[PDB]
């Protein structure tokens, strides 16, 4: 029953979303802080992740990507060291030898690829909010409501284990019809607002700071009424 969750708000306020606590699988190498909210057949898996101490794996078995929200982590590979604060990100290829150093009470949000589909790009990739980006594809012309908007975008990391692009997009404002999510997404709000209204009637606003994910066949509706840039995790 694929659907929108909401992962974190911003100031960290109770979220609807339902969390199972332990690994994801054999191989996380989170157990009691892995908090996961989806996970598919197919291995692709959200959530968040509590934390607060370092922990060093000598092959990550996923591709993940991190996005603060509370604390600190330092995640080092060799002599490549990225410390994301709240409001960044970084990604975790698969097969990276990586120590995960979290400040106490950290918490982030994940999306993960957990079944590869072809070979490892290992090492981390830091993510920058003002990253520069060109211009992307809109929606579909045939499920708009409003004028096309224009979109850009910057894949950042581009996956060869998955099929994961994790980049900084931006829109001007549009409005679409409700569709099945095409992929799935993590998005986490660098600027602006959505309005997300969902399979169940339901309306979810999503605002600057906060971190959502959109299972690949879950019902969506998109209103922006204005900008909006984001971080996203899409397949
Ligand atoms: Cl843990």
């Amino acid at each position: 029953q694929p659907t929108v969750l909401l992962l974190a708000r911003a100031d960290l306020s109770p979220v609807g979303t339902e969390f199972t606590t332990g690994p994801i699988d054999a191989h996380d190498p989170f157990d009691s802080g892995r908090r996961t909210a989806f996970v598919d057949e197919q291995g692709i898996a959200a959530g968040i992740v509590e934390f607060g101490t370092a922990l060093s794996v000598e092959a990550y078995p996923y591709t993940e990507m991190l996005v603060m929200h509370r604390g600190s982590v330092t995640l080092t590979s060799g002599t490549d060291s990225v410390t994301l604060s709240t409001g960044e990100s970084a990604v975790i290829g698969r097969g990276t030898q990586v120590r995960i150093d979290a400040q106490p009470e950290s918490l982030w949000a994940f999306c993960a690829s957990t079944q590869a589909s072809g070979p490892d790009k290992s090492g981390i990739t830091a993510l920058d909010r003002l990253a520069l980006l060109t211009p992307s594809s809109p929606p579909d012309p045939s499920i708009m409501i409003s004028p096309l908007p224009q979109c850009r975008s910057n894949n950042l990391f581009e996956d060869t284990a998955s099929t994961l692009r994790i980049g900084v997009w931006d829109s001007t404002p549009y409005e679409r019809i409700s569709r099945p999510h095409k992929i799935h997404e993590l998005m986490n709000l660098i600027e602006g607002r959505v309005v997300l209204s969902l399979e169940n009637g339901s309306s979810l606003t999503v605002n600057t700071g906060d971190t959502v994910f959109v299972a690949q066949g879950a019902p969506c509706k998109w209103t922006s009424t204005g900008y909006v840039r984001k971080f996203y995790a899409v397949t």
